């Protein structure tokens, strides 16, 4: 066992907590730089051990559960959030099974239905905007996907029962996810915790009401609703009620932030690029005509440049900075002996945006992808919906729902930069959102 090497820190214990809070991108690139692909530190207490650039992010990526485990560092956070018997509350190959219902949930017959809907949920959110202005864009990215991910994934019924107080109750749970909730017991009565667990108490109950009302109904619905209330583990089991409004929880959750972060970075890029913002609107006419129809999911495969520009925006900007696990077992790479009880991670961020493999790296260039490039060229150069046990199952879904929302977006307005602002990242939400995203759109055409 030769560890790796270890980034000292005369700070007790914090460590590098503040100078990686600032900006940890450029922490992790100058660690990369100093000690290579691998390597250790310490922050608030804990032993973190980073794996960066596709050789060594694979041991993340192809590891066993029982060796480098989620729940482990997720499970205390999560499971007030999402509930019991879901995600990480379960032993791994439950939630797998779990993955595998929803995946089921997220096919294409159901797509078909989301672009309509999600189309339709745009154009009327948007309305509130008037013929031009300076506006907020994440925000009404946030309220609008809130919309669109419930309309999809919790269904119509659900949906109309979407009010702002509902909405808040969602914020709420999003609260749980704090630095106080990391750092603190459980048994505190703060108040994000007591919103946390009463908004969690209020949801479930709304979604009992919902399931219990939908199985009652002899209305043969075909919704992700109803693929969840007719799924079956391998034993045969159905999933009880509690079960279910957990992974509604779940998947609005997972189906919010990832989505709108993304789409308003993808904003201010087609915004500083308004060659490139024109370019995708003229694929809108030509893909679907110059009447500009309502949108249907086998356009949306066609829209081949708006597809690399969101592609290009994961790339520059993953909403999921990090990925985590906990190493039960001693593990290997790059020659070194990472020990039992480090943290042990992987940066899609960095990974996808390295200077061996990434060409005018911090360029927002699209068309990139029309070459030879790391995305093809490796295995884990190109994460932001990771890899392996713990990939992600809503891909899918999510460029439905972002290529929807902005092709009616750059159909409904042109947008551009406010004095040519381009937005810093705000390191300090959990999700590195985008500093002042104010952004200038008139009508068009
Ligand atoms: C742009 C949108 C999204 C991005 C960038 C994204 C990214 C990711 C990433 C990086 C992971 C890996 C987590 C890890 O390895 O620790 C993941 C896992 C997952 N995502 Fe997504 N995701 C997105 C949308 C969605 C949506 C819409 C859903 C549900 C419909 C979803 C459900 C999941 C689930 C269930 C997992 C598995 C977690 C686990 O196995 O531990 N995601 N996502
Ligand atoms: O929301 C979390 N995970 C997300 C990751 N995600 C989103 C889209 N694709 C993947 C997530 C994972 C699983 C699910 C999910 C699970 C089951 C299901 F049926 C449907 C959805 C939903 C999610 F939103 C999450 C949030 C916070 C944390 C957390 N862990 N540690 C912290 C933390 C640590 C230190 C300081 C501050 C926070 O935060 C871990 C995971
Ligand atoms: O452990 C986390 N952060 C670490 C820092 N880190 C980052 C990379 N390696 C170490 C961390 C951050 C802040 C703090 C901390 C900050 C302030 C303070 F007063 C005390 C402690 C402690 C930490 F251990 C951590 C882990 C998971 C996640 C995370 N995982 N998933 C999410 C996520 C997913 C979806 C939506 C929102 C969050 O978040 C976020 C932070």
């Amino acid at each position: 066992g030769k560890l790796p090497p270890y980034i000292f820190s005369p700070i007790p214990f914090l460590g590098h907590a503040i100078a990686f809070g600032k900006s940890p991108i450029e922490f992790l690139e100058n660690a990369y730089e100093k000690y290579g692909p691998v390597f250790s530190f310490t922050m608030v207490g804990k032993t973190f051990t980073y794996l960066l650039g596709s050789d060594a992010a694979a041991l993340l990526f192809n590891s066993k559960n029982e060796d480098l485990n989620a729940e482990d560092v997720y499970s205390r956070l999560t499971t007030p959030v999402f509930g019991k018997g879901v995600a990480y509350d379960v032993p791994n190959p439950v939630f797998l099974e779990q993955k595998k219902m929803l995946k089921s949930g997220l096919n294409i017959a159901h797509f078909k239905q989301h672009v309509s809907i999600i189309e339709k949920e745009t154009k009327e959110y948007f309305e509130s905007w008037g013929e031009s202005g300076e506006k907020n864009v994440f925000e009404a990215l946030s309220e609008l996907i809130i919309l669109t991910a419930s309309h999809c994934l919790h269904g119509k019924e659900i949906r109309s029962q979407l009010n702002e107080k509902v909405a808040q109750l969602y914020a709420d749970l999003d609260g749980g996810f704090s630095h106080a909730a990391w750092l603190l017991p459980g048994w505190l009565p703060l108040p994000s915790f007591r919103r946390r667990d009463r908004a969690h108490r209020e949801i479930k109950d709304i979604f009992y009401k919902a399931i219990q009302k939908r199985r009652q109904s002899q209305e043969k619905i075909d919704d992700i609703l109803q693929t969840l209330l007719d799924a079956t583990y391998k034993d045969g089991r159905p999933l009880t009620d509690d079960e279910v409004a957990g992974m509604l929880i779940g998947l609005l959750l997972a189906g919010q932030h990832t989505s709108s972060t993304t789409s308003a970075w993808m904003g201010f890029f087609l915004a500083r690029d308004k060659t490139l913002q024109k370019k995708c609107y003229l694929e809108q006419k030509t893909v679907c005509g110059e009447n500009l129809p309502p949108l249907t999911y086998d356009q949306l495969k066609d829209l081949n440049l708006l597809d690399r520009c969101i592609k290009e925006t994961l790339r520059l900007r993953p909403p999921i900075m990090i990925m985590m696990r906990m190493a039960r077992t001693p593990q290997t790479v790059a020659g070194y002996t990472i020990p039992p009880g480090h943290q042990v991670c992987v940066s899609p961020t960095v990974n996808q945006r390295l200077k061996d493999s990434w060409v005018e790296r911090l360029d927002f260039n699209p068309d990139r992808y029309l070459q030879d490039n790391p995305a093809s060229g490796e295995k884990f150069a190109y994460v932001p919906f990771g890899a392996g046990r713990h990939r992600c199952i809503g891909e899918n879904f999510a460029y439905v729902q972002i290529k929807t929302i902005w092709s009616t977006m750059l159909r409904l307005y042109e947008f551009d930069l406010i004095d040519g602002y381009f937005p810093t990242v705000n390191y300090t939400t959990m999700i590195h959102t985008p500093e002042n995203p104010v952004i200038r759109y008139k009508r068009r055409s």
